[PDB]
DNA sequence: GCACGTAGGACAGC
DNA sequence: CTGTCCTACGTGCCA
């Protein structure tokens, strides 16, 4: 009877390694999500910020974003967004690139109660605030709890890092946020879904490998977005699907012998799309690995001249 | 039966001296033109490029731009634009911010025939080319006249510099461009209107003082846009009205004595808008002039420790 | 006090011209070193044949230098004697042992090492040929002279001694003076036993160099010795032998179904992909070729006879 | 001369090469190298570019390794940074095999990419790569363009390579001259003759071999002399005028053509005149052979052909 | 003793710094001062390593002084050798060096010559200043000298160049360029340099006056003048080399930043025995005060701030 | 005989480099060295040099070499030499020295009197350097003092380097009536040969030893360049006792090529030359490339090209 | 299908 | 008894 999508951190227009192919990769994976959300046709899409990677994004990025969210709004899919760190103006009077989506998307900086078929469900959220302004936020957060006291299904949207989920730094502590049915969170690029307070907290995670860390969460959790159903009166992890998205493959290598060289080539041959390779290659195997340049997107491996006597337990 | 607007070089989002106020100024003068164009309700608006000052212009610039061209298209005014030096991509696959206006505007890189009341009229244009590709351009230009041979009222749109009107550099020589009724030109920020070939050539000029030099052309010719009627079969200067737009005034000073100082105070009081001051002021007169810093936009004046 | 006696690694030896085999040698060597590093003895005595050639592969050299650096950085003093393989042949030719000069003391005489907290006398010399036995005897007698007033004395040599190796040998058992411990090398089988009121040892090679060494690996095991020499006297009881896993070799004689099953059983029972050698009847050839994925190399002779 | 910047371009020492199976010749190669090294230490440049073939073999004799390691240590200890590219001789063949260049890892930077060196007080871009074959020229072009890309916004750019370039060596060659982008200096090796000349908007150089490795190198030894280059690169532009060529004393070779008393006496004169027992080669008439056999003590090795022919050849003037 | 000889260079006759009569006179006077001491010494040979004149066409007075000097030196049956410096070297073909005017008193060196002194026989070779560009030629030139000196025991080389260790930028030759000679009579380097080199001893006589603003302190540390080697015995070393220094114009450096540094200025300036040249930096506030004593000073061309 | 003879030479302008040509600078040298040679062939008793030996105050070194080479050779043959400083050789700045100074050991620079005793007579010489017109006053006083000391002398010679009013219209430093009665007037500042009786005696300008300005050529053809050879054997001297030594020097041909004739006259005149001539004058544009055929035959072409079509028909 | 080096076996010793 | 032959085969270039 009801379903909604939690996505965030697309970082539209990010250009890793200054590679054209990569800027494309970000766009494509985004469009892939949009296609899937259009295939799913949920009632709501919660977007937890960092739609754009920059404050003044390339025209292609804006074209795609506007193109996409128009297509969603035309399919009677309601979309809520909170501005991420990257989308927050710095000069006075400066506008967010999110402003271009004003006609297809609701930018959240307060409460809103949305009536779906056939239920009535409460949403509140706010833009990215700094660690500096945490005090400011607490009042805002408490005012949200206040107006949500009498609501059964209440969703909170935020673009911050919460203390256990992100070492240093973080803007909020986990005991800072009130009881909500679902926590649509965004600033953290790894996939996080788990019970919290008396409900369920979530980071949708980035939709492509944006920064240097995300390599293992790609294999371990996969990148994409969440699809919460919220059909019944209760919600648990059991009613939350993770939609995965194919994106640029990264293979990590540690070529030190004939075996590790072949394991590398196997991993590379097995890739559907020309991978980004990283890790370490011993000097002695370097020119031999250079034979795979046709089969590889870019080689970001450190070359090691050192002769190690490393032996296993 | 027909009238149309030639505007160009608004340079949206240019932020002169890194000043907030200057970026506003540019917005303001643009939005004024749009209001005045709406008060006029012409049939066509020809925009000869450099609409945005940047390739990835600020968000406010894009919102202003889209709202403006929406407001024009919803009033059934057809708009043509050609991309200027500033709106042209560098990388392959980089897109022009003009593309964000695709829904209200025809971006020209070829011909198009527009049917007015009750006439049929030929328009063609192309984006900004470099001097380097002049040969390429000649081919393009010759093909336009060919496709226009049997047309009586023909308008050509370009965003280039033409050799007599701008010594160095320029991309085309004036004898490069074929016979057309009207030349909708851009890239030269001063107002230029004069007869040419067997028709009438125009540079609409910038809609605000972009560089410090264009200041006197504001004083001397005035900045804004053109309103050509093109009602009869022939068109002449008599049928071209120039719409002016008030914009930020600049004051030049050379204060070494009481005379030039008093002239300075006079001109500053004489200004309608808090002026941008530049020129020379003697070191000794420095603390005396700082009394008007609240009464002035910005002080970009040179200090002279001698004369 | 404690010390390690190792020898005959034959670094860079490439048996059957096999990549995997040259590796095997490196690997077992690096492993002894790791094991030596986990133990952290005071001294490491190396009785020669570290390298298999005078101009060993770059990797072998690279590995060796790293190894002894790591040992020297852990304040373990290392003595080595030049083996037959490490001895220059044309005049002016240099030994690959020279590349280790900064981590290792190459022995051609005496040296007294002060440990915590004992004082102990070491002597040794490079590999001499049979030809120079006369020469060597004097050298040994010169050692005995300088060691008379010393309590704990070790002799390092890389030779074959007459009883321990039928043919050939450079010294007779009665050629060598009385020492506490005879740190010897050049015989690839493990030899440890009391001798001349002391204890004589060949550490044995650290990998299967010749196909002959095949059974002594299973029967005695390859690696090195760990002598402590803590007390005033030392006996076999205070010598630990560290074993090393290495390449297994299977012998075959396939002429019927029995010997075939003995072979496949022996091969599957192997921990590391085996080297097979021996005799196989021609009629069994394509049938045996089914196991190449489970085998390193097949050096068996094919027999067209009845 | 100075400077804010200076560097030495050396290559092709072929350490451990043993020509004619002569101990003496093997020594010669060693000696001349050491002499280059000594001269560099007296010069004290900021950088030393070595364009490969330091060693003649993949598994070089121990003496060569010690001499080599000693040399680059002594250079590194005097804070001269050394960049090297792998020559044909130093490229591993079996998979996993190591280059003897690896033994210099701590004193030398092996180039297979870009690197920007900060000198006092200038900033200069260096790039290079190991030896590629003709077979992999395509592979190489992409890499070379990648250098051109990464050097455009750089002022001083040096390219290091160990290949033969098409005009400079008819057949064979791995690259064509139009393959390589504009660089300030082309630090090249693999052609054992001394080559220096302007090229593109810059200057291309072969340091040449530091001793007579193959039997061909004779005349360029006499005409150009073997050793290395010393470029200063102090100013923003560089021309030949700012490139000094350091010569090196090495084993003398005399070419002889003994056909009469004159040519015989001229042979003996050149040989007696030699500082070091020369390698004699060329032609000796049969009739003069046993007479020349008197000088075997005075000669390193005699590689001259004996000619039985009686020529009635006569010159005009 | 039985034998002695002199090494001098870089007088730069006719240099007129800041267009001052007194400066050009100073150079002259100091040159003539050097000449006086050479006459007091009475050596067997006099070696001059170039840059005697500052230009190829020097003023007539400079030409007069020089000729007069060497006339006075040649008349004592003292042999003199010279090699052409950078400044004395012709540009057009057919253009002559002013040294040519001294042919009657002097031997200009561009090759070998064996001189018999009392009572020994000694080998001299040298050549003029070559450019960096022509280093190759020079090496060949040098190689031919070594050849003709191999069988000679006492061999002296005369050159006017910068050698790589002794002068970073620029130099024409590297120190390993020059063969073993008994004495390296060098020029073009205005600072005093004397030290052993190869199997012998290399020397730069240094300028006889302060040409550039740099040379002020090197006059204090090494002293300016020329070298006097005897070479009577079989061996040569520093032990047999006396250096005659010559009194010349004092230079004062200033940095007036407070009353103290000003007082330090007055102390050093009043300390000048000879009408001083003042240079350096002066604070805006302190300009007029020395003008009370400006009559007591030669010229104030200190950096303008 | 005789008992006495001497040479009057002047204005060699040594180191002059006309048209910036190596050959011209050489020519000046060559003609000078030739004179010295002829003087040595002659072996006169005295040499009077009326100034302008050098062309500048700072002459090129080659010039100084050649000059000194010459006067030493003259002084060593026991020929005493007197010289006066020309316009060119007189210092301007205070303390500046004359290039004449470099010749002190072979030559006497005159700025006063000196009596030289010959075999077996006693004869008076006086002279002075070049003074400007402005300093004529000084000079007249100087001159009265010269006439005064020579009154009781029978053989008295005057050396000057000036232009005298009739012999040179404008400008001149002295009037002809400015100089006193002397046996011989050794004069120099005028490059043309002038010899004539004057004040019961004889005045002479030796003239330049080469064509310094483009004008002097026809004066060379008509009078010839070189020096004078005076004997002064009797108490009086007249033209009869003055031999004029001529010197071959660089020929200059003037052309005025306007027609076929004038062109042919040009080619003839050039071919007739012993030495590749300096050509000057006018050549019509139309004849330029036809005249370019003679480049091998010519030292330098300094003719104006006239494109103008003149109706010049007298 | 080729080439190349290493290994491995053997024969020559003044 | 070092030296060097010969043959055999692993491994990579390649077509
Ligand atoms: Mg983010
Ligand atoms: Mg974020
Ligand atoms: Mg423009
Ligand atoms: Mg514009
Ligand atoms: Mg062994
Ligand atoms: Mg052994
Ligand atoms: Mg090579
Ligand atoms: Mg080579
Ligand atoms: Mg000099
Ligand atoms: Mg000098
Ligand atoms: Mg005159
Ligand atoms: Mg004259």
């Amino acid at each position: 009877h009801m379903m909604f999508v939690h996505i965030a951190d697309n970082h539209l227009g990010y250009r890793q390694y200054n590679l054209d192919d990569r800027e494309k990769d970000i766009y494509d994976s985004f469009k892939l999500c949009i296609k899937k959300i259009l295939e799913i046709k949920p009632d709501v899409v919660l977007h937890s910020g960092d739609l754009f990677n920059d404050l003044r994004p390339p025209v292609k990025a804006l074209r795609i974003a506007m193109q996409a969210f128009k297509k969603l709004h035309e399919n009677n899919i309601k979309v809520y967004i909170v501005a991420g760190n990257h989308e927050m103006p710095r000069r006075l009077g400066e506008e967010s690139p999110l402003a271009l989506l004003k006609d297809y998307v609701k930018i959240l900086d307060g409460k809103d109660v949305i009536n779906v078929n056939g239920e009535e469900i409460f949403i509140c959220g706010t833009y990215y605030h700094k660690k500096s302004k945490r005090e400011e936020m607490l009042d805002k957060l408490k005012n949200f709890e206040s107006e949500a006291k009498n609501y059964k299904k209440k969703i909170l949207m935020l673009h911050q890092g919460i203390n256990p989920y992100i070492p240093l730094d973080y803007e909020l502590e986990h005991f800072d946020l009130p009881k909500f049915s679902y926590y649509a969170l965004g600033h953290i690029h790894k996939r996080i879904l788990e019970r919290f307070n008396d409900g369920i907290l979530a980071y949708s995670g980035s939709t492509e490998i944006i920064y240097r860390n995300e390599y293992e969460d790609y294999k371990k959790e996969g990148k994409g977005f969440y699809l919460v159903d919220f059909s019944g009166n209760d919600l648990d992890i059991s009613d939350i699907e993770k939609i995965d998205i194919e994106c640029r493959e990264f293979v990590e290598v540690n070529i030190k012998d004939k075996k590790s060289f072949n394991e590398a080539v196997n991993k590379i041959e097995r890739c559907k799309n020309k991978p980004v390779v990283f890790g370490k290659i011993k000097r002695e195997f370097k020119p031999w690995f250079d034979t795979l340049k046709d089969k590889i997107l870019i080689n970001k491996a450190i070359i090691v001249d050192d002769e190690f006597i490393d032996m296993p337990d």
